[PDB]
C-alpha cells in the first residue's frame, strides 16, 4: 500500500498564505513514493491547483450528493472536475458532529463522487461516549455500512480514521490504540467488501498528527498514512509526509 | 429605496455555463436604477467577480460565523472579501431546511458577516404547514429576532422573504408579508430603518410575474432562483421599469 498523506487546511486560507504554502510545497524534499494530497477551502481550489504540480492532488473539503439542482451554497463533483480537481474529503468529523451531516448522506454523497470520477476521502470515527459505552466498532461498523450501502467499487476510496473521542476531549490516543482501531476496520473490509479490497485500501490516521508523533504512528502496519489537520498550514507538514521513509 | 435584484445560480454552473450568463448579463441593457447580483457556486466566485463588471455585485451562497477556524467544507466572510466579493446569501430556506441550519446560527452569520464588512442578503420565511397553521408571522419575525438581536447597522442588510410554503404566491400575499416584516422593522428597530431596508421577494419569480409582483409598495426587489440562471434574468432585473 502506497503511504498517503493529505492535509486538510479546514476553514483556513487567503491568497498570501495559500502561497507561501505552495512554495513550500514545491521547494520541499518529499520522499518520492509519498501520496501528497491538499485540501484547500473551495474559494480557492481552482488556484490552488493551477499553482501545484500534479505531484500533488487537490481535494474540495465537501461536495454534494447530485451533479446540479436547487442546493443553495453547494457545490458538485462535477464541478471539482470541471475546476481540475479529482479528489473530496466526505464526512469529517467537523461536518457529522457540527453541521449535523448523517451517516447516510456521507454514504450518498460518496457514492455519488466516484460514480462523477471524483476519489473520495471516507472519513469515520466515534467519540467518547461511544468508546466508553464500548461502541468504537459498532459505531466505525456503522458509519462504513453506510458508505458500503450504496458503493460498488473501492479503488478510489481511502478511509481516514478519527478518533474523535480524543479529538474533541484533550485526551491523547495512543499508537496502540489506533492501530487497534485500522485493523478492527480493515478487517470489517475484509469480510463486507472482500480480502483484496482489504489488503489494496489506505487507512489513514486523522486523530492529532505533529511532526513529535508521526514517524510512531506511520510505522503501525495498519496505518497507511494521515488526515492532518494543523499541522497542514506549518512546516510540520513536511516531515509527516517523510514520517514512513 | 433603491430597486435590488439578485440571481441565486444554486448548485448550477461550469466554466463554460458561467461565461454564457456573463455574457448575458453584459450584453443586457439593465435599469441604471436597479442594484444587480448574481451568486455563483463558491468554486467559481474568484473568476465570475474577476470577469464581471463591478455594476453588478457577486456574492457567496453562504459563510461561516467566524474568520478561520476548524470546520471542515466552511469558508468566512474574510475568504470572500479577499477573492473581491463583498456579498453573501445568509438563511436561505434550503440551508434551514435540508442542511438543518438553525435560526441562532443564521443570526451568528449575519452579525459576523456585517461586522467583516460583506453584505447580507438575509433569509427569512414560512413553510406550507406553518402558513396553513396561520404562523406566517410568527415564523418570519422569530427568525428575524435571531437576526436582529446581535445587528447595530442595517445599511449593509437586505431582507429576502421565501414563500417556502410556495402553491402560488399572488402579489397580494406576497405584499401582506413585506409590510408585515416592514412594520415589524419600525417598531424592533426604529421607523427611520424601517422606511430605508430593502425587503426582496424570493419566492418563485418569473418574467410573466414580476412586473406585478414589482409594482407592490413594500416590495422592492427579487432574489431569482432558477430563472437567474435564463435570459429572463434580464426582463426580472427592468420589472420596475
Amino acid at each position: 500500500r502506497k503511504f498517503f498523506v493529505g492535509g486538510n487546511w479546514k476553514m483556513n486560507g487567503s491568497k498570501k498564505e495559500n502561497d507561501k504554502l505552495i512554495e513550500m510545497l514545491t521547494h520541499a524534499k518529499i520522499d518520492p513514493n509519498t501520496e501528497v494530497l491538499v485540501a484547500p477551502p473551495a474559494l480557492y481550489l481552482p488556484s490552488v491547483r493551477e499553482k501545484l504540480d500534479k505531484r500533488f492532488h487537490v481535494a474540495a473539503q465537501n461536495c454534494y450528493k447530485v451533479p446540479s439542482g436547487a442546493f443553495t451554497g453547494e457545490v458538485s463533483p462535477a464541478m471539482l472536475k470541471d475546476v481540475g480537481c479529482d479528489w473530496v474529503i466526505l464526512g469529517h468529523s467537523e461536518r457529522r458532529h457540527i453541521l449535523l451531516e448523517t451517516d447516510q448522506l456521507v454514504g450518498e454523497k460518496t457514492a455519488h463522487a466516484i460514480s462523477a470520477g471524483v476519489n473520495v476521502i471516507a472519513c469515520i470515527g466515534e467519540k467518547l461516549e461511544e468508546r466508553e459505552a464500548g461502541k468504537t466498532e459498532e459505531v466505525c461498523f456503522r458509519q462504513m455500512e453506510a458508505i458500503r450501502k450504496n458503493l460498488s467499487m473501492w479503488n478510489h476510496i481511502v478511509i481516514a480514521y478519527e478518533p474523535v473521542w480524543a479529538i474533541g476531549t484533550g485526551k491523547t490516543a495512543t499508537e496502540q490504540q489506533a492501530q487497534e482501531v485500522h485493523l478492527a476496520v480493515r478487517r470489517w473490509m475484509e469480510e463486507k467488501v472482500s480480502p483484496a479490497v482489504a489488503k489494496s485500501i489506505r487507512i489513514i490516521y486523522g486523530g492529532s498528527v505533529t511532526a513529535a508523533n508521526c514517524r510512531t504512528l506511520a510505522k503501525q502496519p495498519d496505518v497507511d498514512g494521515f488526515l492532518v489537520g494543523g499541522a497542514s498550514l506549518k512546516p510540520d507538514f513536511i516531515e509527516i509526509c517523510n514520517a514512513n521513509a
